């Protein structure tokens, strides 16, 4: 083979090279010893990792065997309880206590706002994520359903009049709200001045000033007719660019081109969920890109750089133009063949991302060429770690980051950890899993997928779970949105680290995500997840209406959640569905499946738009894939539907996915001939093997079914 031999791994060749060429060159880290040291950690940590996965299954056995004896209808909260912490799964709830994380960025510890996930395998969209740092409100309301395209404001071929005031005028109404004058509305404008370091808005009437002079942060331009006004409100940025001459601004009466709103205030760029990456070839494609956004040389497109502007008083200065970047590695479980060790193990693809994704992010902490530093300039790396089960699992992550930390020469706490809480073991322990990080986290987030899959494995042998859709408001849930809140905040997260929440996934939906997605910040959370920059943009203007810092203090003290709650199982009662119901639910699953599983197999897509059964677009990751397999599976297992129920589905789905596909040009059908389809294949593997899988993950599989599709592509 063209492998490289490293003590006792086997290096494949394109990535040893990637790494000797592109990826270390600029750090001065000793080749050899950074080398030495990936052999030393992956030998040294290996075994505590399989450990840790050993202790999974350990912990799942004794779960199912508790309820396999049961035979009980409700459940005896005070004895489930008994028994799991008996078991070592639900331990105890440490004393009070502060983080201590330092040398984290403003756009984490303080700042509220949107947070990008972007597949970093897409150049093109990773580019545009980590430039949505600005972006225009005009263009987001236009271009969505935020503004109705009701009977003569719709979007043409070409900019209707119509449909562009009422866009004028939302952002109006938006400016009175978040800005307010002393009097009148922006409504009615005329222009903007700055005279002895005041903004002077005219009106028809008479001028004003604002009623908090302290939110004019800025301008550009002359002080008497600027080009823009910068604006500032909760800890974010809304400029008003004013240009008499453009498209829109010849239409306005003060002459305001667009407002540009600060949007993705952090990225982040994902090797996880939403990338299919299943060998050397694949994990190198996206390390290269994440070595070139903090290198800050990657172009498809290329980076923004500052913006300059106009103190109030007449001195100048600069503000970000790049969203602040984390990375997700991926978690505990997988194995990757990107290195083999002598015996042809593959080697754990967790420990691989934290040393790789680790010293390419060192780039992003140094001037680039095309420049400033792209990234951190209070010095940090900032890893988002998911699929985490508990506290030890915590800590094993941060024993990793102090390895690498070493070998990479960086000083101990640089690599900073993001909590992702979407493992039930994790929910219940949080407050020990924060503990175990205590020095080194950044943020903690929620989420629906993930952590339904997680609850529907864990839970599978207790009986029939509710419907998908029902899951989204069942107590356990609720509860655990609240208890993660709670339990940030009790750590000192505010002023600290961010609190998140979890991704509208409905791209198309701007209106219903703008009128309902509000519930987050007000639930406490200094950040959620949006699909695309113009979702940012949007999402943005949640943190205008909601003083989050506000929130967060009277939240403190708080506990919303009980452990009784967290723990409450969402079984589905007797006679829940009626026959349609049950058909309806089982091609909704099916259909996910088939339409994201087709895209991740046969194009190694890991996100993008897919229809769901009623042609709503969705960008939802691979989780998608585990919540839905694990529902059917669960409905399999306690008699709900038969296998050939499951049959019948995807055939009667596939081809529904076949035509939501035509579409793209290099798509291969599933019908008629389905068990020629390996992806046709890999969805029925999901779904009967689900049972099966640890906790339920649907990596195994899919990775297999991956790398199966690529063998057959090349001959
Ligand atoms: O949890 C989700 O629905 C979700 C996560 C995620 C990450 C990247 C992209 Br693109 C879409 C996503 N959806
Ligand atoms: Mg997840
Ligand atoms: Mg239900």
């Amino acid at each position: 083979t063209d492998r490289v031999s490293v003590g006792n791994l086997r290096i494949a060749r394109v990535l040893y090279d990637f790494v000797n060429n592109e990826a270390l060159p600029g750090t001065d880290i000793d080749p050899d010893s950074f080398w030495a040291g990936v052999d030393k950690v992956v030998a040294d940590l290996t075994p505590q990792n399989q450990a840790l996965l050993n202790a999974r299954d350990e912990l799942q056995a004794q779960i199912d065997k508790w309820h396999r004896r049961r035979v009980i209808e409700p459940i005896d909260m005070d004895a489930y309880r008994q028994f799991l912490t008996e078991i070592g799964y639900l331990l105890p709830e440490p004393d009070d206590f502060t983080i201590t994380t330092s040398g984290v960025d403003a756009e984490i510890t303080t700042t509220a706002g949107p947070q990008l996930v972007v597949p970093v395998l897409n150049a093109r969209f990773a580019l545009n994520a980590a430039n949505a740092r600005w972006g225009s409100l005009y263009d987001a309301l236009y271009g969505t359903d935020v503004i109705p395209e009701t009977d003569g404001a719709e979007k043409g071929p070409t900019y209707n009049k119509v449909r562009g005031d009422k866009v004028i005028a939302y952002a109006r109404k938006f400016l009175d709200d978040s800005v307010p004058l002393s009097s009148g509305s922006f409504g009615d404008a005329t222009g903007f001045t700055v005279q002895d370091g005041q903004l002077v808005v005219a009106l028809p009437d008479k001028s004003t000033g604002l009623a908090n002079p302290g939110q004019f942060a800025g301008y550009t331009g002359a002080a008497e007719s600027p080009t823009s006004v910068l604006l500032i409100n909760h800890g974010l940025h809304i400029e008003i660019l004013i240009d008499p001459e453009s498209q829109v601004g010849t239409t306005d009466r003060a002459g305001v081109k667009d407002v540009i709103l600060e949007s993705a205030i952090t990225t982040i760029m994902d090797f996880e969920d939403s990338v299919a990456a299943v060998d050397a070839a694949d994990k190198v494609l996206g390390y290269r890109n994440w070595l070139g956004l903090n290198k800050g040389d990657l172009a498809a497109r290329v980076l923004n750089r500052d913006r300059n502007y106009t103190a109030p008083g007449g001195g100048q200065f600069t503000l970000p133009g790049r969203s602040l970047m984390f990375v997700r590695n991926v978690g505990h479980l997988m194995t990757n063949d990107a290195i083999v060790d002598t015996d042809g193990s593959e080697v754990f693809e967790g420990i691989m991302d934290a040393l790789f994704t680790g010293l390419i992010a060192i780039h992003g902490l140094k001037a680039s060429d095309v420049g400033p530093l792209i990234n951190s300039r209070t010095g940090s790396i900032y890893i988002v770690k998911p699929k985490m089960h508990g506290p030890a699992e915590v800590a094993f992550t941060c024993e990793l980051f102090s390895r690498v930390e070493d070998v990479l020469g960086l000083p101990q706490n640089t690599m900073k950890i993001g909590i992702m809480d979407e493992e039930r073991r994790t929910t219940v322990n949080l407050k020990a899993c924060i503990k175990a990080a205590a020095d080194r986290v950044v943020f903690i987030n929620t989420g629906f997928l993930d952590r339904t899959g997680d609850e529907i494995h864990t839970s599978m042998e207790a009986g029939p779970m509710v419907r998908k859709g029902t899951m989204k408001s069942q107590p356990w849930i609720l509860a655990y949105e609240d208890h993660n809140v709670d339990a940030g905040l009790a750590a000192g997260f505010s002023g600290r680290a961010q609190v998140g929440k979890g991704m509208w996934t409905m791209t198309e939906l701007m209106a219903d995500m703008v009128e309902t997605k509000i519930a987050q910040p007000r639930a406490g959370a200094s950040t959620a997840w949006v699909p695309s920059p113009t979702a940012a943009t949007l999402h943005a203007l949640h943190y205008h209406q909601v003083d989050v810092a506000a929130v967060q203090q009277g939240l403190a003290g708080k506990r919303r959640a009980t452990i009784e709650q967290l723990l409450t199982i969402p079984l589905a009662k007797e006679l829940a569905w009626a026959p349609d119901e049950i058909r309806e639910e089982v091609d909704n699953n099916c259909q996910s499946i088939l339409g994201y599983v087709v895209r991740w197999v046969d194009q190694g897509v890991g996100a993008s738009k897919v229809p769901d059964i009623h042609d709503v677009a969705l960008m939802e990751d691979r989780a998608t894939l585990r919540i839905s397999s694990q529902l059917l599976a669960n409905w399999l297992r306690h008699g709900v539907i038969t296998s050939a129920d499951v049959r019948a589905s995807l055939e009667r789905m596939a081809p529904l996915v076949d035509r939501q596909n035509a579409g793209d040009v290099a798509y291969r059908p599933m019908a008629p001939n389905f068990d020629d389809s390996i992806a046709f294949l890999a969805a029925q593997e999901l779904i009967l093997s689900g049972a099966q899988q640890p906790n339920g993950y649907t990596e195994p599989i899919l990775h297999r079914r991956r790398r199966e599709f690529k063998a057959r592509a090349a001959e």
